């Protein structure tokens, strides 16, 4: 069968700038018949892929000419011009000149926005969740560029790192950030042994790391 590659990321791109996503193939793409059987398609955040351009040179249904495929017949690249918010996504080639089908690992196009800083919010635990016995604390760090952040935990002044998990969204369709919640995962009794929690987000917009703190028993 036919190999599809392609690289996992891209270089971010500024709004209204080139984006372009390579790939290759194992043997020519390229028919007796004159046509290159590759095929574009992209996966936004959610959703299922769908296709963007069919054989090299077509564009599916509500593209935009921003978007548009060249190459030889084992060499590619989609460029996407002027690019907006919303083509955030992984794009894939793929290929049916042998049966069966390929997909290359698809490239995920990142938009490069200017720094924004987190907006922190911690949560104890609902008196719902205690009374299941249970007591994760949530530290939600929300609408930050780049991705790239550090949260610590602090339990009654001592570093907590055992327990404490971290998950990013994708990055958002409209205002290109990236939120995260860090969870430290405690049960009821482990929690109601200490007073005060405090988590820390270390981001490059400072310097300063934003510090939100609560006391258990307030
Ligand atoms: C080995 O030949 C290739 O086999 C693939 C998979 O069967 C064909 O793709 C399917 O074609 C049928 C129609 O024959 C339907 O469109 C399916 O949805 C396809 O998955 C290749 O056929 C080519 O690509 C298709 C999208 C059509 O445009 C078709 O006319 C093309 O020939 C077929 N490719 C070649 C080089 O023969």
């Amino acid at each position: 069968d036919i190999v599809m590659t392609q690289a996992a990321f891209s270089n971010p791109v500024t709004l209204g700038t080139s984006a372009s996503i390579s790939c290759r193939s194992s043997k020519s793409l390229l028919y007796s018949n004159g046509i290159t059987y590759l095929y574009w398609y992209l996966q936004k955040p959610g959703q299922s892929p769908q296709l963007l351009i069919y054989q090299m040179s077509n564009l599916a249904s509500g593209v935009p000419d921003r978007f548009s495929s060249s190459g030889s017949g084992t060499d590619f690249t989609l460029r996407i011009s002027r690019v907006e918010a919303e083509d955030v996504g992984v794009y894939y080639c793929a290929q049916n000149l042998e049966v069966p089908w390929t997909f290359g690992g698809g490239t995920k196009l990142e938009i490069k926005r200017a720094d924004a800083a987190p907006t922190v919010s911690i949560f104890p635990p609902s008196s719902e969740q205690l009374t299941s016995g249970g007591a994760s604390v949530v530290c939600f760090l929300n609408n930050f560029y780049p991705k790239d952040i550090n949260v610590k935990w602090k339990i009654d002044g001592s570093e907590r790192q055992n327990g404490v998990l971290n998950s990013w969204t994708d990055q958002d369709s409209k205002d290109s950030t990236y939120s995260m919640s860090s969870t430290l995962t405690l049960t009821k009794d482990e929690y109601e042994r200490h007073n005060s929690y405090t988590c820390e987000a270390t981001h490059k917009t400072s310097t300063s790391p934003i510090v939100k703190s609560f006391n258990r028993n307030e």
